[PDB]
């Protein structure tokens, strides 16, 4: 998948957005099994007072998760892990729930394209990790954590 | 809803970007009925340059919106949304409505986090409004202009 | 459609930005048929070390393209056009494949504007650029390049 993560310029430090990152990548890769390296974590930060609330401007604390994710899994473990993000990211940046917002938007694997490769349907990613060249299989296995 | 706007830098003043986030969650409260305070607009800024239509580099005055929705309404509200906001973004911000670029997306509400909390389903703002905890009312009634 | 580019700061001169917006435009079009003026590319730059995978954070080498579409074309079509974009940029930034994240969402063109219009069906924008009025069109054809 991808998350962009939009959060106001010098919210997070560098160890907050690793700590954010991680929470989002177990998060993941423990409710759909998906490898850790297949998890991108993309931060967008934008200076405070560029999020508006109901017309008002905010400080910035809010932290919005936009997950983009590949069609096929249930609702129910959907729920599950967006409670899980808002968790962890709670957690993980020392910020109240009341400021995380989570959105989960689906596609079809068939136009979904990550490290040059179409992404497999998601239960089949041990096997189509295997038919990538050597080279791909190398490169993907350096970005776990 | 998320609505994210993307604009280049200096080209909105902080006025600017209030009437802006009013004029999108104005219309949005009027033509749905949610409340105020579950309508985040969040502004994006990049240099000036970084727009290409055509292939032909941009300065600085297209305005896209994208909008997250939940699922639920009928084409015929989207599309008087979707003109509103072209109207009134265009007033809010005094510029030429062929600058203007409006988006939804809809999601499922089942799988749509705002405030920590699953969102409802379009008509059910009311009820779901009265099953928050005393602070999670206060701190939403804050975020209304 | 829009085309939102998610680069590293510094990590695209101004030419190489447009070679990979050029890329872009023309992939589409060749594919779909879209006129020129109607694919906007719109670069979101953010220092490098935003992006993590598997938790694992990255240099400014990534980049992700998120394709906003109109509903209507054949999965072999967009596999067609997200293959073109990922070799495309390839050469047009000078970056591996391995590095390029294309993801494609599609969403009715009832709710869809460009240039303050609402968007036709896939295939009808022939009919849709006459009916637009002498000034819209004329606005339109200085974005082909």
């Amino acid at each position: 998948p991808v998350y962009m993560v939009y959060v106001s310029q010098d919210r997070l430090t560098p160890s907050a957005k690793h700590a954010v990152a991680k929470a989002i990548t177990d998060a993941h890769r423990g409710l759909t099994g998906t490898q850790h390296f297949l998890a991108q974590v993309n931060f967008q930060e934008q200076p405070a007072g560029n999020v508006f609330l109901g017309g008002v401007q905010q400080g910035g604390d809010t932290i919005f998760v936009h997950g983009l994710h590949r069609e096929g899994r249930s609702a129910d473990l959907k729920g599950q892990l967006a409670q899980r993000i808002v968790d962890d990211v709670s957690v993980a940046a020392e910020i109240d729930r009341k400021h995380i917002w989570v959105f989960f938007g689906e596609m079809p694997a068939q136009q979904m394209v990550e490290y040059g490769r179409f992404l497999p349907q998601p239960g089949h990613e041990g096997e189509w990790f295997d038919n990538l060249s050597s080279d791909e299989r190398a490169f993907m296995e350096t970005n776990v954590d």
